[PDB]
Order: C-alpha cells, then sequence, then structure tokens
C-alpha cells in the first residue's frame, strides 16, 4: 500500500507573480529542476501547459518539445485554429526515465517567415498562463532498514521542505535526556541548514512519520517493552508495529550517561554506522574548539580564497548564448562593525570569451539584487580590485557577478538574408580570487536580538556551545521541550557544527558564579504582563536570574560576569509556546525582530528597546 | 556449436553520454560503435529502434537509413500516420558484413517544405529513443590452440567490457606463488588498461571460462594430476577437460623460483611465443629503470609533443560541417610540484579552414570542462598559458572549434539552395608542452594519488622498493584483493611489477627502505595508536574527525582542518572496508596504504570497490570507509612531505 502525496512543481524560470515568462527566439528554455528523496518513487507524472502563441507564426513549422531527461517524450504542434486563443495541453510522462535529479525542459522552435527571418524579433513569442507545471504523485517504499544510509530515512540532503521528524521520550525527561535530545537536535539542524528544522516531542505515543525514540533501560515507552535490557547503548532502526513503512531510530542506554554517549556518537561517529543494532562503547573529545570557528561562517584567521564558498565545482562557470549570473553565497560573523570602513578588497581575476568588436558588453556586481558597479569587457583576463561596502553582517549574502553581452553581428547585411548559428560564449571566475576578513575586531552591541535572530550570535560564539548554560524548569511539559529542541536546532543550523559540549541544567540554583551565556528556556512569566506592563516583566526576569499568552524574548546582560548575554524566552500557555515555536521556526517574522524585548501577539511583533546597551570585546 | 551467449546492449550503454541523439539537418550523422572478440561469430543480430520524427517533414521524402560499415542500406520512410508519433521499428541486420569493429550509422533526411527550404533549420528533426539498441547473439568458436596469438584467447584487446580471468591455484600458496600470480595480474592489467581488471581466485575448483593455472610439480590443481613431471618451467596451453571450447593456461615448474621465472618470461618475453609448451629457461635483466618512468605517464626529461600523447592515429584531426572537439588525454604524475609556478607554457600549431568572412569563429581550450582560452579563427606556434591550479592526475585538454559559417539565403524574391560544405581542422602534431621545469615535492599523507595513479607504490614502475605484507595462508578473498590491487597499480602505469617482492611476516620490514602495503591483518609493529585513524579487528572500529569538513579545499594543507578532535569507536555486525594511508615509522620518508576488511562481505565490498574505477575515483583524504552506501572519505591525521624541494 503505502501513502502517496501530490506535487505541483511550477516553472523554475517563472517570471515574478505580477509578470509572466515568455519563450522567444533567443531564450527557448523552460527548465524545471527537481530531485528525488531516495525513498519515494514517481508512480504518475503529468504535465499541464496553458499557453498562448503568437498569431503570426506558422502552425506546423512551430511546436513545443518536452524533454524529461534528454529523452523528448512528446512534441506538441500548433494548428491554424489553435494559434490565437489560449490552449491547454496535457501530456503524460512515464517515470521510467526519472533519475535522482531531473531537469524537464521545454524547447520552443520559432518560424514566422520563410524567405527571410531575423532572430530576436517581437512578432514571435509564446506566453504561458502560470498554470503550467508538472503534477507528480510521490509514493513511498519500504527501505531495506540499514543504518549505513544514515540519516537517509529521516533526513536526506535533497528535500526543500521542513523535516518534522519527532523525538519521543517516555515522559518527564531528566537532565541527561534533555542534554542528549538537545545534542541530537543540534546535529540534525546543523546537517539540515536552510531547509527548515522542526523537532516535535511526544510522550509515550507513536507518531506517523519517521521518529526517534529515547529510552534509558528504565521508565521506557510501552512499544519498547519487547526489547531486552542491554548494558551498552545500542542505536537501532526498528519498524513501526502498525505500519512498517515508517522507521523509528531507537536509542537505548543503560543509564543517563549512556544516552549522552550515544548522542555524542551519533553527532560525531556517524560515518561508520553499519548494518543494524550499532552499539557505541567509547567516544571522547581530544582538542577543544576555538571562538568564531564555525564551519558555515567564513573564517577570520586567514583570507578566503573563493574556493571554499562553492559547494560544487561548476558554480563559477557558465556556458551558453546568454551566460547566467554567477552567484556565490557567504555568511559572515556579526562582528565587522561599521564607522571605520577599512575596506574589503574583493579581488576578482576573471576570464571570459572576448567579443569580436567593441560592443560595450557589461559586467555588473550585485549584492542581493543591488547594482553596485559595472565594467566593460574588451581588450586578456580582467583583474578587478574593488571594495564592497554595506555588508549584511550575519545573514547569507550572495555576491552576484552578471556578465551581459549584447549579441554582436545582429544582421551584418540586409541586402542578403544571412542565416548563421549564434556562437555560445563561456565565462568563468578564477578560483584564485581573494576576499579579506583577516584583521577585524570583535566589537558589537550585545543586547540586540538582531544578531541572535539572524545567526544566534550570543550563544553560537563557541561552535560546541561550551560556555552556554540552558536553564529548564522542573518536570518540563511537551511544549517546553519542544521549544528547547527548536531553539537548539535553530542555533545549530545558523552555525555549521553540532553542539557536542552543550550542558543543560534543570534548576537555577547551580548558575551563580559561572562564565557562560545563560539561556532560560523555561518561561512561566509572572502574570503581570500586559500592553502597558513591559518593564515589569524585565524586572521579574532579573529577579529570577538573580536566584493570548505573551512569548517574550528578553535580552539582558548577565549580572554575575558583565560579559555574557542572557536571552530568556518566556511563555506560559501552550498557545504562547506554539506561537514562540512558530516565530523561532518562521524566518520571515524572525528576521523582522529587533530591540531588547520581542513579544509576539496573535497578530503582531512588538520589538521594543529597553535597558542599557553594553559592548563586548577588547580594543 | 557451443554456448551461444545472448547480448542485449541498449543505446545508452555504448552511445554518447546523452544517449538519445537528435538527428537534424546540420548533424545528419551519429553512430553507435561496438567490437568483437575474434573468438566469436555473430548470429541473428536483430536491431530494434524507437524514433520520433518531426510533424513538419514530408512523409515520403523524409527517411532514416542505416549503414553497417557502409552496407545494409536498410531504409525506413516516414509514413503519414506516424508523422509526429513515437514509432518502434525493427531493422534486421545480416551478420555477413559484421567485422571485428562495427559502427552502425543512422542518417536522417527530411524536407519540411517542397517549393524551397532553408538549410540549418530547427523545424525538422528526428530523435531516436534511449531504450532502443542492437540485439546480437554471439557464438563461441574453437580456437586453433596456438600461443602465437597470446593473449587474445584469454583476453582480446579488441574488447570493451571488464575481462574476468580466474587464476586457479593448487591450494596453500607460498611466497613465490603469490609473487608470480601478482606479476601475471600486473601484466594483464597493464595490457588491459581502462577496460577494468578483475581476477577471481578459486582454490582447486574448475572455472567455466578461460583461466590461468599455476603448478610447481608438488602442489597440483588436482585436474592436472595425470601429467609427466616437468624438468624446466614450461607454459602449456590446453583446453578444459569437460568443455573443449574454453582454453586454459598451464604455468608449470619444479620450484617457486621456476614459476617466478616463467611469470617473468610471460611478462617480458611474450613476443616470441611459438605454438605451445613454450619452455622459458633464462630471463635475466641487463639494466634497471629510473623512477617516474611509466609508458602511460608524461615524460619529464624533455618537452613532450602531441605525437606521444595520441593513443590513436586520427585523434588530432576532425572534419565535418561542425567539427568535433579534439580532446587529448595526458596523465602526469601527482608528485609534480605546480603551485609555486604561475602556470605552464605550451605551444600549439592549429591548422584550420579560413572562413569566408570575419564571422568570429573561435577555438576554445577547455581543461576539465573549464574554459581556458579563446582564439579567433580570423586573426591569421602560438603560446598558451595553463594556470597549474586544477591539474590533477587524469586531466585532459579539449579544443573545440565553434564555427559560425554565413550561409547565403538570398533575397526575398529568390530562394537559392546551396550545397552544405564541410570543413576540417587539425590541432597539429608539432605542438609541444613543457613538463621538465617542475620538481617532485607534494604533501602526500593522503591516498587520492593511490586511487588515481598509485603514487607511493608506482614510483618505480617495476616496484623494486615495494614490499607487500600478506597474512599467513591467505584465503580466496585476500588473494583476490592482492591480485586486483596489484593489477590496478599496474594498469595505472604501463609496465608490469617485475621486481615486486611479497612478504608474509612482519619481522622483515625492520631495516628495509621500501614502501609497505598491508592487505590482510596488520602486524603488532604497526597500530601504534598514532597517525592511524581506523582499525578493524572485526570489532570496535574507531575514527577521528579532523575538527572540520570542507567540500573542496585548496592545494595547500592546513593545520586546523586536519587535526584530530574526537575518537568515535563503534562496533556492529555489519561489514566495512578501511583504507588508511599513513607514514611508515621505519624510515620516515615512505608511506603505508593498508586496506583491510573484517568479514567475507567486507572483502567482497573492498574488491568490488578497488575493481571498478567509478566508485574508486570518489576516494580522497587520508581515511576512507567503504560501506553499502558507497564510500565516505575524510582527511584526518598529521601531514608529511615526500621528495626534495
Amino acid at each position: 500500500n503505502g501513502p502517496s502525496r501530490d506535487v505541483k512543481l511550477t516553472f523554475a524560470q517563472i517570471a515574478p507573480p505580477p509578470g509572466s515568462m515568455v519563450l522567444r527566439g533567443i531564450n527557448p528554455n523552460g527548465s524545471i529542476e527537481f530531485g528525488m528523496r531516495s525513498d519515494e518513487v514517481v508512480t504518475k507524472a503529468m504535465l499541464n501547459l496553458e499557453y498562448t502563441p503568437s498569431p503570426s507564426l506558422l502552425p506546423v513549422q512551430s511546436q513545443l518539445k518536452v524533454y524529461l531527461n534528454d529523452e523528448l517524450m512528446g512534441v506538441l504542434p500548433v494548428t491554424k485554429e489553435q494559434l490565437g486563443k489560449k490552449t491547454l495541453a496535457q501530456m503524460p510522462i512515464n517515470p521510467l526515465f526519472i533519475s535522482d535529479f531531473n531537469r524537464v525542459r521545454l524547447e520552443f522552435v520559432g518560424h514566422y517567415q520563410d524567405v527571410c527571418e531575423k532572430p530576436a524579433s517581437t512578432t514571435l513569442w509564446l506566453d504561458v498562463g502560470r498554470s503550467s507545471g508538472l503534477d507528480l504523485t510521490y509514493q513511498t517504499l519500504n527501505v531495506k532498514n540499514d543504518l549505513s544510509h544514515f540519516p537517509v530515512p529521516f533526513f536526506d540532503p535533497s528535500d526543500n521542505r521542513t523535516n518534522t521528524l519527532p523525538m519521543v521520550f517516555a515522559g518527564a525527561p531528566d537532565v541527561g535526556l534533555q542534554q542528549a535530545s538537545a545534542i541530537v537536535a543540534s546535529w540534525f539542524g546543523s546537517r539540515s541548514g536552510w531547509r527548515g528544522q522542526n523537532f516535535p516531542v511526544l510522550y509515550n505515543q507513536l507518531p506517523d512519520r519517521n521518529a526517534i525514540v529515547f529510552a534509558t533501560n528504565d521508565k521506557r515507552p510501552d512499544f519498547l517493552r519487547d526489547h531486552p535490557a542491554v548494558k551498552a547503548p545500542v542505536i537501532e532502526m526498528i519498524n513501526h508495529p502498525q505500519n512498517p513503512y515508517v522507521k523509528l531510530l531507537v536509542v537505548f542506554g543503560r543509564d543517563d550517561k549512556d544516552l549522552l554517549q550515544a548522542a555524542k556518537g551519533i553527532a560525531q561517529g556517524n560515518i561508520l554506522f553499519r548494518g543494524e543494532s550499532v552499539v557505541v562503547n567509547e567516544v571522547k573529545p581530544l582538542l577543544p574548539r576555538k571562538p568564531y570557528d564555525a564551519p558555515n561562517w567564513v573564517r577570520t584567521d586567514r583570507p578566503v580564497t573563493f574556493g571554499e564558498l562553492k559547494t560544487y565545482e561548476e558554480q563559477l562557470q557558465s556556458s551558453g548564448l546568454e551566460p547566467a549570473a554567477i552567484n556565490v553565497s557567504l555568511n559572515l560573523p556579526p562582528d565587522l562593525y561599521l564607522m571605520r570602513s577599512t575596506g574589503i578588497d574583493m579581488d576578482i581575476n576573471y576570464r571570459y570569451t572576448m567579443p569580436p568588436v567593441k560592443d560595450s558588453s557589461r559586467m555588473d556586481i550585485s549584492l542581493n539584487n543591488q547594482f553596485l558597479q559595472s565594467f566593460n569587457l574588451s581588450s586578456l583576463d580582467g583583474k578587478t580590485d574593488v571594495s564592497i561596502p554595506a555588508l549584511k553582517l550575519g545573514a547569507t549574502n550572495q555576491l552576484r557577478f552578471d556578465f551581459e553581452y549584447m549579441n554582436p553581428m545582429p544582421g551584418g547585411s540586409v541586402d542578403n538574408c544571412i542565416t548563421f548559428q549564434p556562437v555560445q560564449n563561456h565565462v568563468v571566475i578564477g578560483d584564485d580570487s581573494t576576499i579579506d576578513f583577516s584583521k577585524y575586531y570583535h566589537f558589537i552591541p550585545m543586547p540586540d536580538l538582531r544578531a541572535f535572530a539572524n545567526a544566534g550570535f550570543p550563544f553560537s560564539r563557541m561552535a560546541d556551545l561550551s560556555q552556554t548554560i540552558t536553564v529548564m524548569p522542573k518536570a518540563p511539559n511537551e511544549a517546553q521541550m519542544e521549544t528547547l529542541l527548536n531553539t537548539v536546532g535553530f542555533i545549530g543550523a545558523q552555525t555549521g557544527f553540532p553542539a557536542i559540549n552543550l550542558t543543560v541544567t534543570d534548576d537555577g540554583s547551580t548558575i551563580q558564579g559561572k562564565d557562560a551565556d545563560i539561556m532560560i528556556i523555561g518561561g512561566i512569566p509572572d502574570k503581570l504582563k500586559d500592553d502597558k506592563q513591559i518593564d515589569l516583566l524585565v524586572q521579574a526576569t532579573e529577579s529570577w536570574v538573580k536566584t493570548g499568552a505573551m512569548a517574550a524574548v528578553i535580552g539582558f546582560q548577565s549580572p554575575y560576569n558583565d560579559q555574557r548575554s542572557v536571552i530568556a524566552l518566556l511563555a506560559d500557555s501552550p498557545r504562547g509556546y506554539e506561537m514562540l515555536n512558530d516565530a523561532v521556526n518562521d524566518s520571515g517574522k524572525r528576521a523582522t525582530m529587533f530591540g531588547s524585548v520581542a513579544v509576539i501577539r496573535e497578530s503582531g511583533i512588538n520589538s521594543l528597546r529597553v535597558g542599557d546597551v553594553y559592548y563586548v570585546g577588547h580594543l
């Protein structure tokens, strides 16, 4: 049997919502790219095309060719009566030629005159109606149940939506259980990235999707009562008893410490998971991490060579009639403070096809769709040394070098209709390029949730969260653990390293006298918060740390060291905790928050600055 | 008479990577090539097609013809009802004109208009399906049983698939027998090349195909028990006693020394074999070979010309309406130190057809699918600078001549029809490339060069200073692994491992200045809990993560992305294979590449990985783990430099 889902993949090169793409005689490409899950399989695939061609092109000498993967499944020609009015064409596609990665393109041939034709004309064009797309039916299958393909059944690096694998415990998780769950969630988030993270928690119940069960040989769920007690911590991939189509990663441990050991092994020793029933017996670190050494963040110890910010070899090269924009993405630590403008000389040693004549072709530099500079291409490689100001300071910004060439030799001579094949040009960016981030000081206002909501700066200073103390209340419920896991996964995803050395506590009595970023995930704000009462909540949080439910993300300095920051998210009701989880997950509203106290209502986010601003760093 | 295998080879298997080629008016050519063994004759040989024509072309005037070496002009015309639909056509092929190498060419002709058309139109086309290939059943023929054709009866150089030559032993192999088998496997792999080398090993069993037999007059394979005792190492060629259609090879001798001498003679003195029962009595060397001297690697003593990097007579020349891309395949040694130099300087002498006008037709140079330089064909020994940045170990250069020929289409009143003229182009055999001004010094704590070319062990082509450690009384798996690895090393080069020495105990490396390679169990002198990041004692395999994972690092190593951070030890019932490359703690200048498994499944996975080049190229760093889910590599451990300067 197996459940099935529907997908309606639209056009990747579609114009903005207000606009609509048009296939002309110079860009007849409707490429649509989509990948497979390695677990689903396409059982039904249709292609809908709601399009209108020009009334001035020949019917039989003009057709659309659909290529699934260089196969040319079907061809659709237009007739005399099917030229002016819009047309809805349905085309089935057999999934026999579907690989892991698929690129379905639509080639449009144009012919409006016989004796003489000129490309780039405005009389021939075909405009889609934005209702054209691939309707696919994804059906799951039963994998061979092997931990060698880990974490393929739970998270595979091919999806684009948010994975929602639940993490189910037995009830009332203790310190070690919370720590192991946080470590596992941080690893899953660091491995997911921008795809989206969500880690719901269940209490002695079985979910539907692939789940992760936590047990400690005592006070275990009911469905794990069949497994015998084992001293060494085992990590198995069992099948759900009702329906084996879904998998449960059961992490067994003799005691509280065995669970932490298993979590650390999953976070570090993941490349050597073999077969099933993998037992990890010994894992320990040797060398500690350094501050501001996150893998995802660019390093400030040496200038980057433009080779590490690729993720694949063919990113810095484009070949075709019209070369596409070359975009390289990067995320920097929120420490390059302004008011000095030292300069970031982004050296670019580029090489391209030289145009035959001086046609004033352009090469433009952009930073998140923002025209910065333009240069000419004429001659010999080009050496560009330019300082790019207005950095994003924390968020993933993409330098986009776009080479726009105006086609030379448009017609040559009009007396004779010369027909010629346009020459495709190739443009690449030298991998020897260099950007400078070596000499820069770490000076930035601490009490600002912009850096925290953008990259989690207060806690992600250390890659492994060594100096991070998470405070949790007594006997956490389902919502508190859910928000803890969500925030931990968010912090781990904003960085590129799992929180293997994270320490979590259950009480606020053992926090007095330690140098570490405090995070009071436990909420329960005293019922004194209202539209008017905004500072009273800050005073209550201060008194606590000294020892429509509002979900306040309160940021203030640690009163014990005067060097760390305390970001204490507080909520009371399940509705408030759900709102907080949605805000932490939703990047849209998470990026539009700032100030000291960020309260989220049923409709609105009232970021309000309050308190005294203090700086961190040395010189 | 005999076992007639049935081969269903589709189009994508032997057609270009695209597979489904599209025939147009500009490119009416496009063929599918295959070969024969010379030990088989082609039977029925049926061909099936699946093609889709254009709805604009005329039915009776447009058609697809097939050419079997300019013969069997099987024509298929476009019928009215199949003008735009996908139709499957069955084309019978006669095996009378089939030869050792066949090329079936499909030529499509079409006319979308009748009164007057325009060449180079995009409205007429005919696309052949991807799941449409030949169907030909071979039939084996008895060989004349003559060694003069050696080694085509066992492995013919006109084949295209992986040759599997079993090496049947007599049981309980000794050092000399293992050495002789490794030498023979290295020679067979060097003579095979890129086709793929797989050498199954079976003790006292009888194979079903051509195999090689080893005997020392005392340990016999139990099927040659009735045979007169030999007094000198002979090389007899007989047939299987239960199937006279498959030929075997009986290497015979009195002592392991005689067997080694026979293997040497087979490796070098194989060009004067006559009849059968060739008696090799003396094979002595006259002068040794210097390092970095391999028939497949690029010469460094002098600038090499394109006449030595050909591997094919008509490679540097192309012809046609749109000339094909000339691509040479040069393989340089990894030890070449290239970072310090700004780039390599080469000379090119490209002769082309002068275009009618200055239409800006351009010759582009690509190195590993990376645009390098463009030269206009209208600018009338040119120097080219290659930035030595991405030059690996199996790179190639591709010269593509993008032509934009102006076709006169006439005025609006006249519709002139001309003959499409084809052009030719030659890159020049006088073009030379400089590879002599570079030293041999690279940071080699990794094993990428081991999978690509076998640098640490293939420094000397004959492997004089390479000692391979093997366990006591190896089984089928370990022997097959050793043979497959030695054959792969020999195939990366072009010379067999003549002076290879195999060791059985670990009490011999102490004091010897040679390269060590472990295949089975690692001795106690190794496994010093340092500079080794994966051990497999059938349980508790432990790995160290190098504090960071970078997708594509630079040519320069770092001390922060390779230092060990943790030590994760896991044990399970599954199987794995570990290939660890570390520094030898004996002379501190050589390396040790130990590949070991734990269970028969692990050994099978390791053999399958080291056999195929696809899953082997995706192996870099200092540690590799081969599991059912492919192979994962990481760069962890200390770094050391080899060579001088």
